[PDB]
RNA sequence: CCGACCCGUCUUGAAACACGGACCAAGGAGUCUAACACGUGCGCGAGUCGGGGGCUCGCACGAAAGCCGCCGUGGCGCAAUGAAGGUGAAGGCCGGCGCGCUCGCCGGCCGAGGUGGGAUCCCGAGGCCUCUCCAGUCCGCCGAGGGCGCACCACCGGCCCGUCUCGCCCGCCGCGCCGGGGAGGUGGAGCACGAGCGCACGUGUUAGGACCCGAAAGAUGGUGAACUAUGCCUGGGCAGGGCGAAGCCAGAGGAAACUCUGGUGGAGGUCCGUAGCGGUCCUGACGUGCAAAUCGGUCGUCCGACCUGGGUAUAGGGGCGAAAGACUAAUCGAACCAUCUAGUAGCUGGUUCCCUCCGAAGUUUCCCUCAGGAUAGCUGGCGCUCUCGCAGACCCGAGCCACGCAGUUUUAUCCGGUAAAGCGAAUGAUUAGAGGUCUUGGGGCCGAAACGAUCUCAACCUAUUCUCAAACUUUAAAUGGGUAAGAAGCCCGGCUCGCUGGCGUGGAGCCGGGCGUGGAAUGCGAGUGCCUAGUGGGCCACUUUUGGUAAGCAGAACUGGCGCUGCGGGAUGAACCGAACGCCGGGUUAAGGCGCCCGAUGCCGACGCUCAUCAGACCCCAGAAAAGGUGUUGGUUGAUAUAGACAGCAGGACGGUGGCCAUGGAAGUCGGAAUCCGCUAAGGAGUGUGUAACAACUCACCUGCCGAAUCAACUAGCCCUGAAAAUGGAU
RNA sequence: CUACGCCGCGACGAGUAGGAGGGCCGCUGCGGUGAGCCUUGAAGCCUAGGGCGCGGGCCCGGGUGGAGCCGCCGCAGGUGCAGAUCUUGGUGGUAGUAGCAAAUAUUCAAACGAGAACUUUGAAGGCCGAAGUGGAGAAGGGUUCCAUGUGAACAGCAGUUGA
RNA sequence: CGGCGGGUGUUGACGCGAUGUGAUUUCUGCCCAGUGCUCUGAAUGUCAAAGUGAAGAAAUUCAAUGAAGCGCGGGUAAACGGCGGGAGUAACUAUGACUCUCUUAAGGUAGCCAAAUGCCUCGUCAUCUAAUUAGUGACGCGCAUGAAGGAUGAACGAGAUUCCCACUGUCCCUACCUACUAUCCAGCGAAACCACAGCCAAGGGAACGGGCUUGGCGGAAUCAGCGGGGAAAGAAGACCCUG
RNA sequence: CAGGUGGGGAGUUUGACUGGGGCGGUACACCUGUCAAACGGUAACGCAGGUGUCCUAAGGCGAGCUCAGGGAGGACAGAAACCUCCCGUGGAGCAGAAGGGCAAAAGCUCGCUUGAUCUUGAUUUUCAGUACGAAUACAGACCGUGAAAGCGGGGCCUCACGAUCCUUCUGACCUUUUGGGUUUUAAGCAGGAGGUGUCAGAAAAGUUACCACAGGGAUAACUGGCUUGUGGCGGCCAAGCGUUCAUAGCGACGUCGCUUUUUGAUCCUUCGAUGUCGGCUCUUCCUAUCAUUGUGAAGCAGAAUUCACCAAGCGUUGGAUUGUUCACCCACUAAUAGGGAACGUGAGCUGGGUUUAGACCGUCGUGAGACAGGUUAGUUUUACCCUACUGAUGAUGUGUUGUUGCCAUGGUAAUCCUGCUCAGUACGAGAGGAACCGCAGGUUCAGACAUUUGGUGUAUGUGCUUGGCUGAGGAGCCAAUGGGGCGAAGCUACCAUCUGUGGGAUUAUGACUGAACGCCUCUAAGUCAGAAUCCCGCCCAGGCGGAACGAUACGGCAGCGCCGCGGAG
RNA sequence: GUCUACGGCCAUACCACCCUGAACGCGCCCGAUCUCGUCUGAUCUCGGAAGCUAAGCAGGGUCGGGCCUGGUUAGUACUUGGAUGGGAGACCGCCUGGGAAUACCGGGUGCUGUAGGCUU
């Protein structure tokens, strides 16, 4: 008839058998969820980075 | 001699008083097809595949093999996206031009962009050489740095299709409700120089009998009334007695009506009782029988709704029923036979060789789900991508020592509201006094008279005071949770922006350059993908904890264990304590032990405590409390004592006063108050006995004899009482 | 140095459900191969015989048997049993046990015969007691009827008797 | 299944068919609200198909009309069924003839009762006994009696119950006898059941052991009985739950 | 063809959780506080509650105010009508449950309004990191408000809700409507709504005692096990009762236990079955003792009674009613104590009760049917196995065999009452009224026995007798023992008769001597008496235990014993 | 040494009462034509400058309340980990680390940023 309802017994052991790994912190996070206005201006800046290349290389030289 | 319970199975737990198994032989259970998915092997490869057909002495093999190529039709792949109409995947640089207006017209090139990682490869200053040197010939190794960067990963761009928002151009044999193009978001199982196709094998899932065996049922078509049930037809049968209906005769009495008496007669779903038919009781016999319903005695009925043969009729959701769901061939709340059918089963049982390696879950979410699934988790297998190097042919290193990770600490830095604490702090609960002064508090005795007054009790206020809170809180731990402890960092410059804006502003991105003491300890090699079984009943212990009187009860948290685990110890035992396991020899231990069983104290072990006429004897754990003891042993506090304690033996224990109010005696003692004085050696106007009451005693108080220590109240060790259960018995 | 081989060093070893690997473990059949084995003795079976392997198992000796069988490389399965109140067959203990007890009852002599409680004959004692344990039919059976012979099996003891 | 098919029916209301109750005697009360059944269609409400009209280019849509049935209206309880409460009140108390109200479709009438029907209950009283949860008689606010079934009443009953006389081995309290067994023998000869087996106490353990631990102890092979155990056998529990 | 009727018939369904199921409840979808052990998460049919709504404002913005309460004042006016001042950290209000939050607020009052609108994505919460719901931050429109900064895409926050399929509506001068075109129609694309409350979402009434199957000890009914609330039995304190007097005998308020003979709680074993009540029969055990033996105490004069100790040896009965366990009554008695053993005991019985199928009544139900309501009728199977027990042969060893014995060990048995005398005695005012020794007998039990009495009787012994049969007499027989009278022997009956026993150590208790503790003291050392108890005797059996003693193998080759350490082995 | 405007932290800043205040300032104050609101020029808005520091405000004071910070409470309460420690239990002791809160007793009573004034 009746039976056990809930437990977390042995659950921690199951969790730690393969380790509780943190998320893989990797360079260049995704731009998901960033403000769209800021993102579109960022895209415009990236697009127009091409101009001023001669000035950039002159300064570098 | 030591060890040793019977296997299989379900189970948290099996040696179980849980089930199956008397024994032996033979048979006996994950198969085949189809479809997927992934992995592996093979061939070819932007293709691949003849499987259907055809051609080849038609055929021992050969029903094979070989070949087709204008037999590649076709399948799958090579293009996606949209419901669809439909549409449908190339960009980067140098420029001259409108106005290089965030854009329109062309050239020259190249051909899927860039950032950060990135095995490998390339260059490489400088080193390693011999008998030595000034001087260059050829190549080998190490090498700081630098370069091109595979696959793959993260990110930023770009392109295709759908759909929104904004907006301006372009095209024409149809100037249109025509067609095309742009920018910015967003939806797609896309593109971004293919990876598929065929065959084989393995695993997993599914449909099929589907691992094997197993229902109660449902449907179709037939066979039965030789038993029984009922109707009909035609036959057969039922001793002996009792009662005595109508009708009748005679005699008698009556005016009649009629009545009385004696016979006669022989009716009746009548009575006793054979045969027959039935079947009450013994709850008899028997109960592996004589018998799958019988036998003995006793019984019901026995001229009738009676018993019975044969012939007929009614057939299964039908019959037939004086009705019991009875009977319908030992079968009836729906017969029997065959078939559909190997029906289905989330349920039970079983499931066949060996060794090696790894090794669980009883938990999350959803489900007409709670004995089941899906899902995540836990498991295994297959790998792949990287890191340290692989060193000297024996030998011999010649500040700095890997990508990265962690059930851990340290150093910083946050987070919290439990334990505790608090209530003279809020919110609730709550005890008792104290001090104040207003009132629809009671009132208060002489106040009415202006309670002339002020006495008490209330309420109220004030300062205190006792006790509390899971659903209170000022304060507030321990344990705990997050983050950081660098090269993705720091610092210099420069460029882009349509975002932001006094500003060369802010922010973000991008491009170069320089910094290595690698910026705590300790340990460890990491990252990543695919497929995937079993499980999804748990239980126990320390501690925390809810319900309950409690429970070997029910429910949670943490860790460990049992399940899945043997071994040493606890005599015995799933969980306790120790410790985890290949087969052995030697040494030593753990926990636990060392009188004998039974290895080891057969030590000249140490110090004490304890006598039980129910002693005691080791975690879990297997039995006890309050309360007592002048048993004994310690300890605490206090008291008395040569100005003679204590204990014994012996005296006084009075006067007022036989004190007052209680009275019917209470005179010291049935009760209420107060505790005087003096004699002194002391005496309570009384600790008890008692007398009706007197009286007579005793005590506390003093004294005498006695001559050295003694007394009291507690306290806690062992022991004892408290302490009663059933077969004889358990450190 | 069978490179699918050989050699060295270090650490490690519990295991249900489950997963994987190896098997010079085992069964049956097919393609190859062993110029394999075999009537001078195959398979199978038995064995206080000798051994090998951790093991699954295997080899050899002895006996019995009397005609086929096996190793290796591949291939393919209706391929391995202690259980399923498993299927079929066989066999134990129980156990020379329960039992051969419903309806009164047999005895004597003789014959046949190897053999007599049971057959036959005679004598005796009983029973059914005419609603029979008598004499005849229907249904049903189907040769059981009758004579002779036998003593295998059957007649739950026996039989010289018998459906 | 079907045919103007068939049974009642070779029949015709003193007949067939369908029900209830159950001889005789005496009775069979009230309720048509409910559910049934039935009668009437009265203007009548609703009401399908078909048919009619209209709109439309048609599909189609709309409207008008309006069969049974249902609603509306009567009847019917020997149709199914049903048949109440609360207060006060008589010159001792106690009851309540009587009086108030609320309510129903009607409020259980005649009868009968601790009945085979009454919980409380072993009701109360009487009788039967020494003693009676039994029996009988009586009472009745009766949990929850009651009229096609109530109440009676001879005869009858393998029906249930109580008492009395007689009778007895039912018993006190057992004994003896007879037949057939059992028993022993000759012959013949099964079956059920069977993990292995079979002496106990306690312990622990799936919380009641034949096995294990600790103790008690243990002597071949057997016969006749026996019913304590083997949680004996017989059947995959029929109770309960789940599917 | 259409509508109605249609359990006559057909098919099917008749949720889940659940300290068994049902009834109850919703712990089934949500929300607050707690549990919850200071991150988060965390369960029970845990506790306290709430929800399926409400709101054109209670949404949005802006402005201006301050609330609850209290104190002091003012005509009617009072405890509460309005006006004024002061204090007022919120003690108010914010729709609702609760928690959090809020003061020139988020509250109150005004003014203007519709951001409760049109859109794409991302994210948080539950989470599998799926959905729904809800929510957060943005971005793009169109707006509202304010001077403006700003704020607003519902409600201050934590809840107030819903897939596929289908339907309905709205939008695109949109797509398709199948050879083409036009127009209706239909289909589609996007967004709302109609709902699944079992709230991740079937379309669903009963009954079965006529029942069935697969299972379940995952799960109740009976034993056992844990617990002991309840039941039962005790203890501690002593306010009181007890003519005075707490404790002779009791024990309020409190409090500590024990027991498993009550009833519960739980669900560990058993559902391929452990036969379920009571009675009968029979044995054993316990003591918390009713009687009896030995004692102590009393509010014990005697008698009777009461309390307590050692103590379970022995006994604890006959009946009416009821199925009863319990109960109650009658009567006897020394007493008529309480219990256990699978609520002992069904292959021991019985079957009255409960608890199958038939049937009647009452109540309930429309009905099938139901009822810890009443009533009546209702199959009780097997032992031959092992052990245990009861008896019966035997077995091992002493060379064989016999006689006579011993005793290890086991069993064990006696019990109670009455009458006479003591004795109308002690004691007592009286009423009443014992005891010790002794005597005579009985009860229950045990072991026998048959002289007597009784029973049996198939000596089938002897008469009598019925029916039949042998021709009759005589003699007999048959009738399953024909019937009956008397009856030997044997067996047998409290239905006759006989017999039934002695010590020891001691318990309780009462004492001696005697310290501890110059006194006392039954105790500490040492002593005494002491019983239905205990042990033994008497009695029953006699060990895989012994003793003493007897006889020990031919008339023929045949066996044996002792002496020899005699020999070879 | 102070003030004003705008603030940051938000009581060491608050609350009650008392004392002092030079110069600027801040205020109180005067008035309602205009702007704008009222039952009321009280508030709000506007136009002013006779008087006043009475009040706000600033500074100081109080064996002041509060608040802040210490000591005590106290290595107490509580607590991580350990034992085949004790005890019938309830609970308690020890080892290993951490470690509070009242009452009670002290000290303190705003600091400061930007801009602009006054103070010989
Ligand atoms: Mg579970
Ligand atoms: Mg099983
Ligand atoms: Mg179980
Ligand atoms: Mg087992
Ligand atoms: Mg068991
Ligand atoms: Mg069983
Ligand atoms: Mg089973
Ligand atoms: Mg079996
Ligand atoms: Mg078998
Ligand atoms: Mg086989
Ligand atoms: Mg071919
Ligand atoms: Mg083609
Ligand atoms: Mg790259
Ligand atoms: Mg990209
Ligand atoms: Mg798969
Ligand atoms: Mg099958
Ligand atoms: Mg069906
Ligand atoms: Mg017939
Ligand atoms: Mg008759
Ligand atoms: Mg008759
Ligand atoms: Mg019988
Ligand atoms: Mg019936
Ligand atoms: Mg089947
Ligand atoms: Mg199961
Ligand atoms: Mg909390
Ligand atoms: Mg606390
Ligand atoms: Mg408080
Ligand atoms: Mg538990
Ligand atoms: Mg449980
Ligand atoms: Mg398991
Ligand atoms: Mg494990
Ligand atoms: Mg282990
Ligand atoms: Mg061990
Ligand atoms: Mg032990
Ligand atoms: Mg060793
Ligand atoms: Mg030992
Ligand atoms: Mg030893
Ligand atoms: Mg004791
Ligand atoms: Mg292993
Ligand atoms: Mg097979
Ligand atoms: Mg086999
Ligand atoms: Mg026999
Ligand atoms: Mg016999
Ligand atoms: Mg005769
Ligand atoms: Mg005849
Ligand atoms: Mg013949
Ligand atoms: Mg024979
Ligand atoms: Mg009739
Ligand atoms: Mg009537
Ligand atoms: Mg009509
Ligand atoms: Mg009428
Ligand atoms: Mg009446
Ligand atoms: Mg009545
Ligand atoms: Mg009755
Ligand atoms: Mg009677
Ligand atoms: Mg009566
Ligand atoms: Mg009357
Ligand atoms: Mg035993
Ligand atoms: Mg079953
Ligand atoms: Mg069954
Ligand atoms: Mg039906
Ligand atoms: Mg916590
Ligand atoms: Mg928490
Ligand atoms: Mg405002
Ligand atoms: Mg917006
Ligand atoms: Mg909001
Ligand atoms: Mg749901
Ligand atoms: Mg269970
Ligand atoms: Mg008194
Ligand atoms: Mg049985
Ligand atoms: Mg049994
Ligand atoms: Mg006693
Ligand atoms: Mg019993
Ligand atoms: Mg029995
Ligand atoms: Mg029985
Ligand atoms: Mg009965
Ligand atoms: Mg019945
Ligand atoms: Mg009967
Ligand atoms: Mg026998
Ligand atoms: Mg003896
Ligand atoms: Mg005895
Ligand atoms: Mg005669
Ligand atoms: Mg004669
Ligand atoms: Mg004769
Ligand atoms: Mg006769
Ligand atoms: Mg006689
Ligand atoms: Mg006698
Ligand atoms: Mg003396
Ligand atoms: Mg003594
Ligand atoms: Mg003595
Ligand atoms: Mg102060
Ligand atoms: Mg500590």
């Amino acid at each position: 008839a009746k039976s056990k309802n809930h437990t977390t017994h042995n659950q921690s052991r199951k969790w730690h058998r393969n380790g509780i790994k943190k998320p893989r912190s990797q360079r260049y996070e995704s731009l998901k969820g960033v403000d769209p206005k800021f993102l579109r201006n960022m895209r415009f800046a990236k697009k127009h980075n091409k101009k001023g290349l001669k000035k950039m290389q002159a300064n570098n030289a």
